[PDB]
C-alpha cells in the first residue's frame, strides 16, 4: 500500500521516520508521496496540519496518521515508542476510518479563490478597521465591527474557537461554528455576542462596507486578499479520513488535553 | 380538525381567544382540549412553555402554534392583528410542519423519573456546594465544582443557554449543549469551561460525590429531588411539530429578538 | 499578647493547635478568645472566613494569621511545618501590619441590618425571578434581571468574582467589584454586561421591583430576606489587619493558587 | 485666556468652530494653538484623542473639553446646539477641573521610548506567535501566549478593554487594567485569564521570549517595533484635567453610551 511520512524536521522525528520507512520496507508497503493512500504526520499539529493541506487535492484516496514528538499533538494517535505497533498493524491492512467535517471558505474579487480548513478560517482587516456585513443564507443578519470573525470546523472548535470562548463541538456533527473578535457593542454598534452553529447547507456570507482588504486565514496560513467583493462559509462535501486502530473517543481526546493525562 | 387555545390569561389574550373560537365556528373545526390536533398558545414563551409540557403526551399528534400578546415571544409566529388571518388558513387545511429536538431528562434514586424539555434541564445543589462527576458515553469527564450545569435544545439555546456563555444552535442539528454555572477553577479544581455540544445517541451521565439532593429544572419547572444516584441527558427520540404558515427562518428569528425588529 | 486559635475541626488541626498553644506556654502568651489580639486560623478559608466573622466586633484591635492543613488556602501564609517558626516570630513581637478593604452591605425592611464581608455579599430572589434596579449614587443606572448579583472586596476578586468573569484587584486599593450572575440581554431587557469597580464613598443600592424577597449571602453565610426596601454596598471603613512575617505579594499569592506552586 | 480648536473636518464640524471662534471673538480669549490653556475638540472621540496627543507635551497647562457632532463621543460633554452656551461659560472663567489617570508605556530596544495612553496600549506579534513573560514588580507571573495584551487606563476600561471582557473603572481610581487578547490555554499552556488591576507604582514588564518585533498601539497610533528588550506598563504621574461646566457622573456617562439615550 502507497505511503508517505513528513516529518517536523528536528532530530526526534527525522530518525523516527527513517526508522519506520526502513520497517515498512518489511512488508508490501511502497513510499510514495505523489500519490499515496496513507499519510504519517511526525510532529505536532502544526506538521498534520501542513500534511493535510500537502495533499487536499485527493482527501478522498488518503486516510491520515499522526504521531506527536512534541508537546501536545491533539490530531495524533501515537506515540513515539508505539511507532513500531503501528508499522505492523497498519501493515496489517485492518484498521478502520474515521471522517470530520471540512470548512469551505470561498473569497471573490473584481475572480473566484477557494480553500479548505481543517481547523479555522477568520478574517481581518489589512490595518484600520474591520467591518463587514453578516448575510445568513441572503438575509442580513448583523454589521460586525470589531477586531475580526472566525469560523470553526467541529475538531477545530478545540483550537482557535476555544481560545475565543465558542463551543466545543463532537466531529460526527457536520456544522461550522462563528466567532467573534473582540466585537465593539454600544448604544451605535451591537453584534449577536454569541457564537452561532451553522449545519450543512447554510451559507454565510461577509459583504464589506468601507475597506475591501483583508487578511484572511486558512489554519496556519494568513493570505492579504486585496479588491474583496465576499467572503463565503460553508460546510465543506469533502471530509478528512483518519485511520484508526484503538478506540480514542474525541471526549477522551479532549480530556486528556485540557483536563489532565 | 381538533383543536384547543390556551392563554396567558390576561384581558388581552382571554378575548383573543374567544374571537378565534367564534371565528373556528365558522368551519370545521372542532374544539377538544382532550386530543387536540393544534394547539394555539395565546401569551409568551411562558405559555407556551406551558402549552407543550400540558400536551407532552401526544406530541407525536400535536402541530403548536404561538401567538406572542407580550413582550418577546420567542416561539410565537403571529401578532394579535394577524389573528384572523391565522383561522383562515388553518381551516385551509395547507400549512407545513416543522420539527425541533428536545431533550430527555432522566433521575435515578435509591426509581426512576423521566422529563422533556424544550428550552433547557439544570441542575443545582439544595443548599451548599454543587459537586458532581460528569461522565460521558461512559468515560468519566471531569469533576464540576460550582453553582450549577444546564443542558439546552437547539431551539432552547437562545434562552437560558445563551446568558450562560453558550452558543446558538439551529434547530436542525440535533444536538444538546451543556453550559457551566460558575464553575471554580485553580490549582486544584479544573473543569473545561467551554460549552459542550453533544450528537444525539450520546449520553451525559451526572454522577454525585457529596450531597445527593439536588433542584433540577425543567424549562420553568423546578424540583427537588433526593437520595439521587444519577441524572443522565440525552436526544430524545420525540420531537414538538410547529404548524407553519409563512417562512420565518431561524437566524431571521434570532436577529429580530437579539438585534432589533 | 492575647490570642487564640480556631482550628478546622480534623485532627491534623486539632493536634496542631494543641502543640502551638504548648509552644506559646513558653512565652509571655497568654490565650484569651474573648479578646485576643492575634488569631490564628488552622484550616482553610472556610476556616479563616469563621475567625474572621467571629471577631468582626474587633477588627480594629486584632491582626489576623492563617496556616493553612487544606488544599488551596488563599488566606494563609503559612505551611503546618513552618507553625514552630511562627509561634517564635510572634512571641519575638517584631512583625508587620497590612490592612485589606472590607465591604459594608445594608439591608432595610419595613429595621436596618448590616454586614461585613472579607470575600463578597451576593443577592439572588427567593425563588422566582430575579429584578432588581441598581441605583448608583443616587442615579438609576439598570433594571437586572437574571440569577444575581455578586459584590466583591478586592481580596475577594480571586474568590467567587473571579468565576463570575470579574477583574483581580489589587487589596490596596480601597474598591468594591459588582459582577452579574447570568442575566438576560434581548430587545427588551438590557444591563452593562461587564463588571463595575466601584471606589470609596459610591454607594450602589439595589431596590426590589416585583418580589422583595431575596436570600442574601455574606461570604458563607445564606440568610433569607423577607419585605426588603433596599440592599445597599459600599466600601467600608473598617479593614482587616494582617500579621505578616515575611514578603509575600499579592501577585505571587494569585500566581501560586491559578498558575502553579 | 488662550484657546484653540480642532475639528473633525467635515462640514458640520468645520462650520461650527468658526461660529465659536466669532463667539469668542466677543470676549477676552486669543486663539493659540501653539501653547493654548483650551482645547476644544469638535468630532467624536477619535477626534478628541487626537487632540489629547497634539498636546501631550503641556497637559498640565491644558484642559480639555469635548463637542461631540457624531455617533457615540464618548468623552464629549456637549451637543453642538449648546456650543453658544460653552462659548459664554467658559467666558464666564468658572468652571471645575477633573482629572483622568493616563497609562505611561516604556519601550526598550538594544534606546528608550516612552508613551501617554489616554484609552490604552496594547502589544501584538508582527506576524507570528505572540509570547511574552508577565513580570510583576520584578517576579515573574505568567507565560503568555495569545493574540496579545491590553493595558487600559480607567477612562478608556470603556473602550477596548470592555470588548475583551475588562471590567468598567471609576478613574477616580489611579490604577491600570491589563486584559488578554485570546490566550491559548490547555495542558501545556495557562494564563490567569482574568483581568488584572493594578494600583499606583506597580510596574508590569513584558520580555520576548522568541520573536522581539512587536505591533505596539497607544490609542489610535500603531507602531512597529524592532529588536524589543522589554514593554513596561505603569499608571503615569501626568494627568488629564477636564474643564467641566455641569455635573455629568462617569456612571451615567456609562449609562447614556450603552443602556440608552
Ligand atoms: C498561535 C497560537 N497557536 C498555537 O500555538 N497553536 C498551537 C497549539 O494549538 C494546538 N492545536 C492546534 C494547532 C495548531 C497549529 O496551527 C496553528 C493554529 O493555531 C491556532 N491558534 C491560532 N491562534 C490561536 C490562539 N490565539 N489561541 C489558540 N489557538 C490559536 C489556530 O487554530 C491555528 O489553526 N489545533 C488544535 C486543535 N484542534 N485542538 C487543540 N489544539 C490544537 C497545537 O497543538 C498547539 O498546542
Ligand atoms: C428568569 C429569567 N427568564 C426569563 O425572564 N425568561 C423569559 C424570557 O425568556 C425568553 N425566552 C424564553 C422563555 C421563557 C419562559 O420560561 C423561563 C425560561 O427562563 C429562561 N431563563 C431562566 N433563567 C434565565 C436567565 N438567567 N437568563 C436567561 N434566561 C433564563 C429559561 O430558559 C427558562 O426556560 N425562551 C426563549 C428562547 N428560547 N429564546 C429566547 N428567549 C426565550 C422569554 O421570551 C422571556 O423574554
Ligand atoms: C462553593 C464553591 N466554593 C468553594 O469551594 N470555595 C472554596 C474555594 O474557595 C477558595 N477561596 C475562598 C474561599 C472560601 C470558602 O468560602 C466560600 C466561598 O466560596 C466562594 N464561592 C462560592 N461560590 C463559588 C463559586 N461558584 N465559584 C467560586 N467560588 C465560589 C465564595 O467566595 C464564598 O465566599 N476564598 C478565596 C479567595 N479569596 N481567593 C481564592 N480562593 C478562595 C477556597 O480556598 C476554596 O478553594
Ligand atoms: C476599531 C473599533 N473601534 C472603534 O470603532 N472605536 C470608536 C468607538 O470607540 C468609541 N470609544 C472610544 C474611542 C475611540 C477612537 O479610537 C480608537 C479606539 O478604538 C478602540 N478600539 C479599538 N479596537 C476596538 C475594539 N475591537 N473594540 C472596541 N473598541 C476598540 C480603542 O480603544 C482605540 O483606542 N473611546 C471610548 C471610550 N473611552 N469609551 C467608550 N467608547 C469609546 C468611540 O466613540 C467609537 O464609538
Amino acid at each position: 500500500m502507497k505511503y508517505m511520512i513528513t516529518s517536523k524536521g528536528d532530530e526526534k522525528s527525522d530518525l523516527l521516520r527513517l526508522n519506520m520507512i526502513a520497517g515498512f520496507g518489511e512488508y508490501d508497503m511502497e513510499y510514495d508521496d505523489v500519490e499515496p493512500e496513507i499519510v504519517i504526520s511526525i510532529g505536532g499539529d502544526g506538521t498534520f496540519l501542513s500534511a493535510f493541506h500537502q495533499y487536499e487535492e485527493r482527501l478522498d484516496e488518503i486516510a491520515f496518521i499522526g504521531i506527536h514528538t512534541g508537546h501536545l499533538g491533539f490530531y495524533a494517535d501515537w506515540r513515539p515508542a508505539e511507532a513500531d505497533k503501528l508499522v505492523k498493524l497498519l501493515a496489517k491492512g485492518e484498521y478502520q476510518k474515521v471522517s470530520y467535517p471540512l470548512l469551505k471558505t470561498t473569497v471573490k474579487y473584481g475572480k473566484e479563490a477557494t480553500y479548505l480548513a481543517l481547523n479555522e478560517s477568520t478574517v481581518k482587516s489589512s490595518g484600520g478597521p474591520f467591518v463587514v456585513d453578516v448575510v445568513i443564507n441572503d438575509i442580513h443578519f448583523e454589521r460586525f465591527r470589531g477586531d475580526g470573525l472566525c469560523m470553526s470546523t467541529p475538531s477545530g472548535t478545540t483550537a482557535y474557537n476555544k481560545s475565543l470562548g465558542g463551543a466545543l463541538m463532537h466531529p460526527s456533527i457536520e456544522a461550522m461554528q462563528l466567532t467573534e473578535m473582540a466585537s465593539i457593542n454600544n448604544r451605535v454598534y451591537r453584534t449577536i455576542g454569541s457564537p452561532l452553529v451553522f449545519p450543512k447547507h447554510h451559507v454565510v456570507s461577509l459583504q464589506p462596507v468601507n475597506d475591501k482588504d483583508f487578511q484572511i486565514s486558512v489554519d496556519h496560513l494568513s493570505i492579504l486578499h486585496r479588491d474583496v467583493q465576499e467572503i463565503r462559509y460553508e460546510v465543506s462535501a469533502k471530509k478528512i479520513h483518519f485511520a484508526r486502530f484503538r478506540s480514542f473517543p474525541f471526549w477522551r481526546r479532549v480530556h486528556d488535553s485540557f483536563i489532565e493525562d
